[PDB]
């Protein structure tokens, strides 16, 4: 039970959980675009109250929200796509997806991440606690203090794993399988990036904070 956590731990996760808690062709680009701004703002705002996010340099936060924002939108996408959207309703927004330019090509990797991660059956704390991790990575390009925001890192690391054990104590391998999905996450990156191109060869235009996060 979450008697397993330290108070401290607890106060960290219910601060997390508070705080995740609040978040036709061209139009159809459009209406994505449009949702990624309006994710974008909420990412902002969940990123600033990380705990000790505050005590990191400025130019290392602005570095880990530009780095981490296309990770989180995949991982909330996830959640959404499992948690929010009907089944009967997902080949409709595949189809939709489909049909906003996006080709069928790296729509595939992305459905059926949503389904590997289906398959985890993550609770919120789970999908709350791996957004945070995915924000505070180390390893992002231009961080320049990577030991400060590995020990930011470390305790959500910690809580996540006594979270693993407490919902699935029968599983014992589901953090690393978490980890492992973390890993088809980070392939998203590329996957973006080449769409990106291929958008703006088509000269597809985007809102300036877009254009700033995605590096456009
Ligand atoms: C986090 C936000 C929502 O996701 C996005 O913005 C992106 C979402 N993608 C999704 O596959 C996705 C989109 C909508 C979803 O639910 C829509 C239905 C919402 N339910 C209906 C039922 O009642 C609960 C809410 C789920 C996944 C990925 C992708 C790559 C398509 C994309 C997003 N934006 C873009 C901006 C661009 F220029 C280019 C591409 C994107």
């Amino acid at each position: 039970s979450h008697g397993e956590l330290t108070p401290d731990q607890q106060t960290l996760l219910h601060f997390i959980m508070d705080s995740y808690n609040k978040q036709s062709a061209e139009e159809n680009f459009l209406i994505l675009t449009e949702m990624a701004t309006n994710h974008v703002q909420v990412l902002v705002e969940f990123t600033k109250k990380l705990p000790g996010f505050q005590t990191l340099d400025h130019e290392d936060q602005i570095a880990l929200l530009k780095g981490s924002a296309v990770e989180a939108m995949f991982l909330r996408s996830a959640e959404i796509f499992n948690k929010k959207l009907p089944s009967g309703h997902s080949d409709l927004l595949e189809e939709r997806i489909r049909n906003s330019g996006i080709s069928d090509e790296y729509i595939t990797p992305m459905f059926s991440f949503y389904k590997s991660i289906g398959e985890l059956k993550m609770t919120q704390e789970e999908y709350a606690l791996l957004t945070a991790i995915v924000i505070l990575s180390p390893d992002r390009q231009y961080i320049k203090d990577r030991e400060a925001v590995e020990k930011l890192q470390e305790p959500l690391l910690d809580v996540l794993q006594k979270l693993c054990k407490i919902h699935q104590p029968e599983n014992p391998q589901h953090f690393a399988c978490l980890l492992g999905r973390l890993t088809e996450l980070r392939t998203f990156n590329h996957h973006h990036a080449e769409m990106l191109m291929s958008w703006r060869v088509n000269d597809h235009k985007f809102t300036p904070l877009l254009c700033e996060i995605w590096d456009v």
